[PDB]
């Protein structure tokens, strides 16, 4: 059997500074408010935001972050989602600064239903540079997949409405996690994206505080004081060119709510990775991460690899996490049989079974990024926007086996709400 799902996502983007929590949440109650007075509004059954909303990111030490940590059932990120769900009837997706009882600290995102009840607390796997500062820790329990009960959203293929209740098996990545394992790991591998594949993820939750590439990165320019200021003044020039402030855009919102406006396929270049055009998205970025769920997108390879039978010695190979994460704290020569599992797995897109495993299939990725600057090096891109693999037979923007449903700005605060409509199998 085959279920018709029309789902209804909203999409927050903030710019959260360190120190400003309450300023944050007066905002976005401001937004919110917006929203609902929109002329093309519809009650969303989900609501996204960023990673580390309310709080900010750019954390350099333990002691600073700890003002702001909260337990997954308790603080301000809680209270708001909460509200929230309760205030429009939907699950409410946040990043927050967590900690346990064991005074262990995370970078998590916390999942409330539309009664008012945290049904899931995910942690982020793969940590960036800057979770390193504060003592973050990986996710012990790696990537997970997680159901989603939606009341009245699914319908039969000749139905005239969506009557039907439909538990989706959604899934929760943070910025890092669409990344290779440390910046160091092959590109080939896409943990992130191979994993959703694999457990047959059809809807994908992704919280972001991505950089955007005009941002100062390189290790000897933030060690060398002479090389850090003048790196820091190009940074001050781009944004007041801009006029704008240092910290980025505040107050102005952008809101998509109703519209179908789809984003234009762009090729990555010169240019579109310049921090200009605040209204428009980074496409850099967007190229990037469409990239980074390879194992969705068509590839017209994927019939040499599985006819030559190539990656089937990859697949098997292949392990749930990296053998030194946090998640641990041959089947050709044994006599073992093969299970399912193994025949779920797959690499580049390819299983043991079959060259595109998600051919056919549909799924819908939803990315909230956050805007702004801090610390006058670290620039946001943004970009926050809804995307659909038809999973219909180009390694970026210009495949047509990805849907941009719509994006956001790179550097204005606002929301943007889509209605999206796949299929699903039961």
């Amino acid at each position: 059997t085959k279920l018709l799902v029309s789902l209804k996502v909203l999409v927050i983007q903030l710019n959260p500074q360190i120190g400003q929590v309450d300023q944050t949440i007066k905002r976005t109650w401001s937004i919110l408010d917006k929203v609902t007075k929109s002329a093309t509004y519809v009650k969303p059954d989900i609501i996204l935001f960023p990673e580390f909303a309310l709080t900010g990111y750019s954390f350099h030490a333990r002691k600073d972050i700890l003002p702001y940590v909260t337990k997954k059932d308790e603080g301000p990120s809680f209270e708001l989602a909460k509200s929230i769900s309760e205030k429009f009837q939907c699950y409410t997706i946040i990043g927050y600064p967590e900690e346990d009882d064991e005074q262990k600290l995370y970078n998590s995102a916390l999942v409330v239903n539309p009664q008012g009840g945290q049904i899931f607390n995910y942690r982020k796997t793969f940590l960036y540079d800057t979770e390193m500062n504060w003592d973050c820790e990986e996710n012990p329990e790696g990537f997970q997949t997680f159901p989603m009960d939606f009341s009245k959203c699914a319908k039969l293929s000749n139905e005239d409405s969506y009557n039907r209740d439909v538990t989706l098996k959604a899934s929760i990545g943070i910025s890092m996690d669409l990344s290779p394992y440390k910046f160091m790991a092959p590109f080939n591998h896409f943990e992130f994206s191979s994993f959703c594949v694999d457990n047959n993820v059809e809807l994908i939750l992704c919280p972001m505080a991505w950089l955007n590439s005009t941002s100062i990165t390189d290790k000897q320019t933030l060690h060398n004081n002479s090389l850090l200021e003048a790196a820091k003044n190009k940074i001050a020039f781009a944004l007041k060119e801009q006029g704008l402030p240092l910290a980025g855009s505040q107050g102005i919102y952008q809101l998509k709510i109703g519209d179908s406006q789809r984003t234009p396929r762009v090729p990555s270049d010169d240019s579109t990775s310049e921090y200009k055009d605040m209204d428009e998205p980074d496409m850099s970025n967007v190229n990037y991460w469409i990239l980074r769920f390879f194992p969705f997108l068509y590839f017209k390879l994927r019939i040499n690899w599985f006819k030559n039978s190539s990656l089937i010695e990859s697949i098997l190979g292949k392990t749930r996490m990296p053998l030194d994460h946090e998640y641990y704290k041959d089947l050709l020569d044994s006599e073992e049989v093969i299970k399912d599992t193994v025949l779920e797995k797959t690499f580049l897109g390819t299983s043991l079974g079959q060259p595109w495993k998600f051919q056919g299939k549909n799924a819908i990725l939803v990315l909230a990024n956050r805007c702004g600057t801090e610390d006058g090096t670290t620039i946001f891109a943004g970009s926050s926007g809804i995307y659909k693999f038809n999973g219909k037979k180009s390694l970026d923007s210009l495949n047509e086996s990805v849907e941009l449903l719509g994006n956001l700005g790179k550097g204005l605060e606002g929301a943007i709400l889509r209605e999206v409509q796949f299929e699903v199998f039961r």
